C-alpha cells in the first residue's frame, strides 16, 4: 500500500514538474528567494517555505514515509502562497490552477 500510494503521489509529482503545467507551475519550481524579488517580510509571514525542488528532493531521500506527509507539503506550498499573496494577484491564480491539478489526481490514490 505504502509504495504503491507513494509511486502514485510521484507520478503527481513528475507530472507538477512536466511542461504541460509549465505556464502556471514555474513559480512553485524553487524556494521563494524573497531577497531577489525584494519580499523583505515573507520569512515574518511565511514560517515554512516549501517549494516542489523540496518535494523533489524529499522524495528522492525517501523522507516521505505515506501519502500524507507527501500531501501536506504539496498543500503547505499552496497554503504560503494563499497566505502571503493578494488574492487577486497572477501567482495566486496560478497557485489555484496547479492545486486544482493536484487535488483531482490525489483523489485518484489507490486504496
Ligand atoms: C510561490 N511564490 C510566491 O508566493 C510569490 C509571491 C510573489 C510576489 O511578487 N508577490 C507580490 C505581492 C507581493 N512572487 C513573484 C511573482 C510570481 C509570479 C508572478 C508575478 C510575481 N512569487
Amino acid at each position: 500500500k505504502l509504495s504503491e500510494q507513494l509511486k502514485h503521489c510521484n507520478g503527481i509529482l513528475k507530472e507538477l514538474l512536466s511542461k504541460k503545467h509549465a505556464a502556471y507551475a514555474w513559480p512553485f519550481y524553487k524556494p521563494v528567494d524573497a531577497s531577489a524579488l525584494g519580499l523583505h517580510d515573507y520569512h515574518d509571514i511565511i514560517k515554512h517555505p516549501m517549494d516542489l525542488s523540496t518535494v523533489k528532493r524529499k522524495m528522492e531521500n525517501r523522507d516521505y514515509r505515506d501519502a500524507q506527509e507527501f500531501a501536506a507539503d504539496v498543500r503547505l506550498m499552496f497554503s504560503n502562497c494563499y497566505k502571503y499573496n493578494p488574492p487577486d494577484h497572477d501567482v495566486v491564480a496560478m497557485a489555484r490552477k496547479l492545486q486544482d491539478v493536484f487535488e483531482f489526481r490525489y483523489a485518484k490514490m489507490p486504496d
